[PDB]
DNA sequence: CGGCATACG
DNA sequence: CGTAT
DNA sequence: GCCG
């Protein structure tokens, strides 16, 4: 049987049942627009479930025993099976609610909370949002700005050469540190929307205020269209021939004792990540975050060297990052 | 029925 | 409120 | 929306 944790379970980036999960990951997201986060979780797990399975679905029963499948998930793959469509998911996607949220949501620096209001006021397109820019953030306004160019796939021909120049500035800002490509690169994805780094350095304690002078290394080289510590959610000025294009990089600092519990969340996927923290509390008892794994009864953290010590720690099989696409 | 991950800027 | 996996 |  199937575990019912995606924690538990391999899940390749591609797999034997797209059509499926991508129909349920339409619900799962109308679902945030209205605020149910828990359809939402269950929308997702269903798909993570299809997206594990080892062929592909073809028949109704092959979802029996299948955890996260209940009247409304089956019904919504029996439909596609026998018809190729799923009136649901397709009303959802015509809706001029999921396309505004959907359209609004993407832009960096609005949630689900800010999209909603400005839906209610109504607005709908992303010129109605610049007419009015006294209403924006600064965060807001850049994401608006650069909205078309942060809608471009990054593709990992540009990842390597935002490693390089990334590490250039850390290597001044602080020789000896390092520099590890995370996210969604690093579970094996060819193209992403962002790209995340996560940095530190093997004297513990050494790290400490890197991220200011990296930032304004950066920024001497021309470099950062747009920032705000140790997260840092930038835009930065990418290379392009002839010219250029915007991109979202993220980058982290840890210290090296948290270095694998860094490294094991900013490598996601995000519901992996959802569940492997559900999973450690629920069922070890074990609170889990990208800072440490914290044993409650005894009051103790427990030291990792690597993600391998992390997933020991858990009672889990290990994943390579490659088979945590959940 | 309560829970649904857990942080930082 | 936003951001991140 | 689903699980325990
Ligand atoms: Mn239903
Ligand atoms: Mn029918
Ligand atoms: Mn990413
Ligand atoms: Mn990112
Ligand atoms: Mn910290
Ligand atoms: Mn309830
Ligand atoms: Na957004």
């Amino acid at each position: 049987w199937m575990p019912a944790y995606a924690c538990q379970r391999p899940t390749p980036l591609t797999h034997h049942n797209t059509g499926l999960s991508e129909a349920l990951e339409i619900l799962a997201e109308a679902a945030g627009f209205e605020g149910s986060e828990g359809r939402l979780l269950t929308f997702c797990r269903a798909a993570s479930v299809l997206k594990a399975l080892p062929s592909p679905v073809t028949t109704l029963s092959q979802l029996q025993g299948l955890p996260h499948f209940g009247e409304h998930s089956s019904r919504v793959v029996q439909e596609l099976l026998e018809h190729g469509v799923c009136e649901e998911v397709e009303r959802v996607r015509r809706s001029e609610r999921y396309q505004t949220m959907k359209l609004f949501t993407q832009i960096f620096g609005v949630g689900v909370k800010t999209a909603d209001r400005w839906y209610r006021e109504g607005l709908r397109t992303l010129d109605d949002l610049r007419e009015q820019p006294q209403k924006l953030t600064q965060q807001q306004k850049a994401g608006l700005q650069h909205h078309q160019d942060l809608s471009t796939p990054v593709l990992r021909s540009d990842v390597d050469a935002l490693q390089q120049v990334v590490e250039e500035a850390v290597g001044q800002a602080l020789p000896g540190a390092t520099v590890t490509l995370t996210g969604g690169f690093r579970r094996g994805k060819l193209q992403g929307h962002d790209v995340d780094f996560l940095i530190t350095h093997p004297k513990e304690g050494q790290e400490a205020g890197l991220l200011p002078r990296v930032m304004c290394r950066l920024q001497d080289q021309g470099l950062i269209l747009y920032h705000q510590f140790e997260r840092s959610f930038c835009i930065f000025r990418l290379p392009q021939p002839g010219s250029w294009k915007a991109v979202r990089v993220d980058l982290v600092v840890a210290p090296v004792s948290q270095f694998p519990f860094a490294l094991l969340g900013w490598t996601g996927s995000k519901l992996f990540q959802r569940e492997l923290r559900r999973f450690s509390r629920k069922e070890k008892g074990l609170w889990l975050n990208s800072h440490g794994l914290f044993d409650p009864e005894q009051k103790t953290f427990f030291q990792a060297a690597s993600e391998e010590d992390i997933f020991r720690h858990l009672g889990l099989e290990y994943l390579p990052p490659e088979q945590r696409n959940a």
